[PDB]
């Protein structure tokens, strides 16, 4: 390939990235900001400044990576750093996290990322026989709820019950703890909604006019002393809840401080805070598919389950092709956290689809995951959502292709990566979560609108089998 000069550029100080940032949240959104530029620029991979900057983030400027033969680069852990960029170019203040720099921002060269992730890939693989009673108790509660609620009012919000859903989910499956029986009580979900939002405000828009947003959220940090209280309510959870998870903590060699600081992050921001951008979306893409693909999926599904003498289990869900699919082709679709960042370790060549593109050790690389997942260049019908892309030798070849977990969906995550410690479980639940909808529902009919994060979806009708 031709190497290329990497187009685009910053525009002046203090004012190029303002105005970058208005474009990003307020003028363009995130998809038109990255697409617009791919058209004035005729690249994939072009320079850009990424919010926050302001008094947040000393250094807006990356290299943005937009095609999936370029961004698998932010992958490959010998030629990126992945030191404190979780977040991007800010870190939020380690105020927030007991004073600890946590899991998610520990490179791989560090000793005590390899720790904390075994200690995770433990709780995963220690709550495995907890997982289906306890998703299929709480989220039965929940449909209950919605039914519900669709009665009343002739509309059933998602989010606002599922929220509560899936941190009673987490709590019984992870540690066999019901916060009901706690001093959290039903607070988990305000709780962290708070905490997140201190985390993450300078990368969200909360949909105020810009006039407000801008010196409230997009200037200056929140300040943590203002959810610390909030916080050591959840830490005490965990301490209290984590006992089993503890002793394995005490074995590898950590902290029972650092290890219940981290087992509150991974289980409240990693798992509750990704369960809640993607469930609301995959109900959002799914109610879109149409009723035809919801009978199918009914049909599926409750086949499969008639089939293994009624008892849902990991091999039954294998033969659950499309229920698979589906899944694997709402988070191609739609990536629930788009944003992955890597600094060159090194002098490096990054090949795109037509050029390559030479970058200096020590620049700041940046892929906005859905146009790698979404790029026409790998995927046929790209931009549409196809329920079936998956099923089949050929369809699942394409995995490779499908990034969600910060590498290929057909890769493990290790101690030596910094992709999900979660990958397996996420999967798991999310196809969980739809066998749980269509063994009652026959189809559904949803409202939706926008939320900081994700989606806010309504139920508008529940079929009932
Ligand atoms: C739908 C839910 C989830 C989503 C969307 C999600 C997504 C992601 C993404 C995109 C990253 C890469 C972060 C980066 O840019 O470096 C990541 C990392 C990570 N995730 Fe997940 N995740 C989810 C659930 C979970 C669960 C259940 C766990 C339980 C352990 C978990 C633990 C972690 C950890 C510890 C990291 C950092 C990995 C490392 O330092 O090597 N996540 N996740
Ligand atoms: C509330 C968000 C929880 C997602 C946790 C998941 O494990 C990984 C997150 C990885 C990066 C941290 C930044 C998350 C910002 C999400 C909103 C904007 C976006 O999608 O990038």
């Amino acid at each position: 390939l031709p190497i290329r000069n990497i187009p685009g550029n910053y525009g002046l100080p203090i004012v190029g990235p303002i105005k970058d940032r208005w474009d990003y949240f307020y003028d363009q959104g995130a998809e038109e900001f990255f697409k617009s530029r791919i058209r004035k620029y005729n690249s994939t991979v072009y320079r850009v400044n990424m919010p926050p900057g302001a008094f947040i983030a000393e250094n807006p400027q990356v290299v943005a990576l937009l095609d999936g033969k370029s961004f698998p680069v932010l992958f490959d852990v010998d030629k990126v750093e992945k030191k404190d960029l979780f977040t991007g170019t800010y870190m939020p203040s380690t105020e927030l996290t007991g004073g600890y720099r946590i899991l998610s921002y520990l490179d791989p060269s560090e000793p005590k990322h390899e720790k904390l992730k075994n200690l995770l890939f433990f709780l995963l693989k220690s709550s495995r026989n907890r997982i289906f009673p306890e998703f299929q108790a709480t989220y039965s509660e929940l449909f209950d709820s919605l039914e519900k609620e669709l009665s009343l009012k002739g509309k059933a919000d998602f989010g606002g019950s599922s929220d509560g859903t899936a941190f009673n989910f987490l709590a019984r499956a992870f540690y066999g703890t019901n916060p009901a029986d706690t001093k959290l009580k039903a607070d988990a979900p305000g709780l962290i909604t708070k905490w997140v939002l201190f985390n993450l405000h300078p990368l969200l828009s909360i949909g105020l006019p810009r006039v407000i947003e801008e010196p409230l959220i997009h200037t200056f940090s929140l300040p943590p002393a203002l959810v610390k209280s909030d916080y050591q309510r959840l830490y005490e959870f965990f301490l209290e809840s984590a006992g089993e998870i503890l002793v394995e903590a005490d074995k590898l060699g950590i902290s029972r401080e650092e290890a219940t600081h981290n087992l509150l992050f991974a289980t409240c921001f990693n798992t509750w805070g990704g369960m809640k951008i993607l469930f609301p979306n995959m109900v959002k893409r799914i109610g879109r598919a149409g009723h035809q693909v919801h009978n199918r999926l009914a049909e599926e599904i409750r086949s499969v389950i008639k089939s293994n003498g009624g008892e849902l289990t990991m091999g039954a869900i294998e033969k659950m092709e499309l229920t698979k699919s589906v899944v694997y082709e709402c988070l191609r679709f739609e990536p629930p956290v788009t944003a992955q960042y890597g600094r060159a370790k090194k002098d490096l060549v990054i090949e795109s689809h037509d050029a390559a593109f030479k970058v200096k050790a020590g620049e700041m690389l940046y892929g906005y995951q859905p146009l790698a997942t979404r790029d026409p260049k790998i995927f046929d019908r790209a931009d549409e959502f196809v329920p079936e892309r998956f099923v089949g030798e050929e369809g699942e070849k394409l995995l490779r292709h499908v990034l969600w977990s910060n590498g290929p969906e057909t890769e493990t995550p290790t101690v030596g990566n910094k992709q999900c410690a979660g990958k397996d479980f996420v999967v798991l639940v999310a196809r969980l979560f739809v066998i749980e909808i269509f063994r009652r529902y026959d189809s559904f009919d949803i409202e939706v609108g926008t939320s900081p994060l994700g989606s806010s979806v309504n139920f508008s009708s529940l079929r009932k089998a």
